């Protein structure tokens, strides 16, 4: 038992972590088979991300100007090519720790985990979530770019965020590995404000069912609710609205409980609405979104 | 910017996790250079943890009886030792994989990185504290005794805690890599409570040193405080005493945001005394103190 904000274990991911080198500017790319991804903003003097046109200043550039190392050994630059925000670095060696991997654009409320890499070299693993305004809380200072975010399904890698973006209220904005920014954000030093952060209503749901699993139990109660009711209390606390398809993938932990996903709905209902008076969920003093049904039936059964 | 709750990167230590199987109790054991250490009660039968005498269950073992498995290949075991609550057993092959390491004994308030292993494979990875009681909040099941906790100094694991004991409480209890249990806990199948769990004040500071980096500043106020006025405060809440040597820890911290170490303890006396009313700081709704003032600086610095 117990009950924490785990990441997945980052050794395949660290294998692939290079830096990237353009011009005075240096930032983190991922090097997987022969290519290596990195933002394109790599090119950019802190100048040019006022107003940039990439495509220009790209045509300045050469494949020799793309310095990429990997630990200690330089990378030789046999290509280059934009795809969307990102870089493609054509490199002449084959990444000899590449894991089994694949590129997912993930949905608003599902979570990943982060390798935050500075100069090719990786600090830290912490769990994020794509938020429903297309941001992540994360951790990142200068240097951060080009760091990813990544779900793992046994030995496969799938690779979901690559970092670009601090946008001036200290949340983070990037794109998934073909370069498109999750959310309306551009790569550019410009006034770039996020919509509502609303909470994860689905996420909420499954981490009180990891919460009656683990002992805590006080929040259930005697009542229940119905999609409809719920979600009206939901939209008066900026929570997302609960759907069919939300109570489905929350199936398999009613099924374990006991408890109907509408029962536990009138449980979160109480809470909304009376807040947990000093109490507290798994060590949280506040309602936890950042866990999905299948992260807490994962850490709950002891997936590996 | 931003703030989390960050692990080690885990590859280091995924390279040196291995099962190991004693009759019908599976276990995870950590192979470094010629010598895989795992929990001595991988040798008990769920009937020997009632009252186990370890030194005559271990005359019936031999090194055959010890199946030591790296991912697919088997190891072959040439020696076995009992030291305190530990097995060393010794392989004909070094680990390919050992990082540069060493074992310390970590201090209650000290923070570190746990991967969660089940039959030698990598669940996750999560950052714990040794609470002042000497037990861990971290999230294990059966199957997840001999995971390892650690901390890294650039490419140095120092492995701090080996996983062996679920309490009834919930909460988690196992040795240093030497064998010796942190607090008075026993590898045995008994009730063994915890004693009071206080907080770390010191980490609590320093969490407040990040929340001001990160722009919670709300907290801050017009008042100081002394280290014995403070400590009156720390006693009625079940806060660890602040000691000059704390204060001295915090220096850095205090130094960059030029807040005066005595200053943030009235903020925190404060918050101590009135709550946070319906406010956060960093995401969360209580007072953290699982990060170190090393953690912070680290963070904050972007440390690799
Ligand atoms: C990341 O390492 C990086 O390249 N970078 C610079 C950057 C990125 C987006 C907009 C502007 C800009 O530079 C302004 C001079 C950056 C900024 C913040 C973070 Br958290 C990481 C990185
Ligand atoms: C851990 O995998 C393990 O071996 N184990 C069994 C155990 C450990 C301590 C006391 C008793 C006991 O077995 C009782 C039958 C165990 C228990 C809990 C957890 Br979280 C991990 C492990």
């Amino acid at each position: 038992s117990g009950f924490r904000k785990m990441a997945f274990p980052s050794g395949k991911v660290e294998g692939c972590m290079v830096q990237v080198t353009c011009g005075t500017t240096t930032l983190n790319g991922l090097w997987l088979d022969d290519v290596v991804y990195c933002p394109r903003h790599v090119i950019c003097t802190s100048e040019d991300m006022l107003n940039p046109n990439y495509e220009d200043l790209l045509i300045r550039k050469s494949n020799h100007n793309f310095l990429v190392q990997a630990g200690n050994v330089q990378l030789r630059v046999i290509g280059h090519s934009m795809q969307n925000c990102v870089l493609k670095l054509k490199v002449d060696t084959a990444n000899p720790k590449t894991p089994k991997y694949k590129f997912v654009r993930i949905q608003p409320g599902q979570t990943f985990s982060v390798l935050a890499c500075y100069n090719g070299s990786p600090s830290g693993v912490y769990q994020c979530a794509m938020r429903p305004n297309f941001t992540i809380k994360g951790s990142f200072l200068n240097g951060s770019c080009g760091s990813v975010g990544f779900n793992i399904d046994y030995d496969c890698v799938s690779f979901c965020y690559m970092h670009h973006m601090e946008l001036p209220t200290g949340v983070h904005a990037g794109t998934d590995l073909e370069g498109n920014f999750y959310g309306p954000f551009v790569d550019r030093q410009t006034a770039q404000a996020a919509g509502t952060d609303t909470t994860i209503t689905v996420n909420v749901l499954a981490w009180l069912y990891a919460a009656v699993i683990n002992g805590d139990r006080w929040f259930l109660n005697r009542f229940t609710t119905t999609l409809n009711d719920f979600n009206l209390v939901a939209m008066k606390y900026n929570y997302e609205p609960l759907t069919q398809d939300h109570v489905d993938i929350l199936g398999p932990l009613s099924a374990q409980t006991g408890i109907a996903v509408l029962d536990m709905c009138a449980s979160l209902k109480e809470l909304l609405q009376n807040g947990m008076n000093g109490r507290t969920i798994l060590g949280s003093a506040l309602l936890e979104d950042e866990f999905t049904p299948f992260d807490v039936v994962r850490q709950c059964s002891g997936v590996t």
